[PDB]
DNA sequence: AGCCATGCACCG
DNA sequence: CGGTGCATGGCT
C-alpha cells in the first residue's frame, strides 16, 4: 500500500496554547481517538514531524478535570515560535499511513 | 453533562 | 515565588 496522508485534527489555538505556559490543550474526544491511549496522569513523550522535516518531542499527558480528564501537549514554546504561530491560529495533527508516524502543520488565521 | 479556556494553590 | 497540577467557571 502507497503512503498515504491522513488529516486526524486540528486546534485553533487559545492565548493560553500560544502563551508563555507552554501547553497546548488537545480536544478530548481527537486525543483518545487518534493519540496512544495513556494510563498514567504523567504520560508519554510523542514525537511529531513537521514538513519542514523538524522532528518535535513533546510529553503527551493528562490532567485530571473532576472525574474526567484533560488532555495537553507540554513543551510545545519552541514549536510554536518556530512556526511563527500566534492565538486564533490553527495546529493540524496528521498521521502518514501505513504506518501512523505522526505529522503535524499550521496555518495563519484569516 | 461536561468540554475546555484559564484561574490559582501550593510545592519545591 | 514561579510553574505544576489540578480547580473553577464560561459556555454549549
Amino acid at each position: 500500500m502507497n503512503l498515504n496522508i491522513v488529516p486526524l485534527f486540528e486546534k485553533t489555538l487559545s492565548a493560553s496554547d500560544a502563551g508563555r505556559i507552554g501547553r497546548l490543550v488537545l480536544p478530548k474526544a481527537c486525543a483518545e481517538a487518534y493519540f496512544p491511549p495513556i494510563s498514567q496522569s504523567e504520560g508519554i513523550p510523542l514525537k511529531i514531524q513537521d514538513v519542514r522535516g523538524r522532528e518535535w518531542t513533546f510529553q503527551f499527558r493528562y490532567w485530571p478535570n473532576n472525574n474526567s480528564r484533560m488532555y495537553v501537549l507540554e513543551g510545545v514554546t519552541p514549536c510554536i515560535q518556530s512556526m511563527m504561530l500566534q492565538a486564533g491560529d490553527t495546529v493540524t495533527f496528521s498521521r502518514v499511513d501505513p504506518g501512523g508516524k505522526l505529522i503535524m502543520g499550521s496555518r495563519k488565521a484569516a
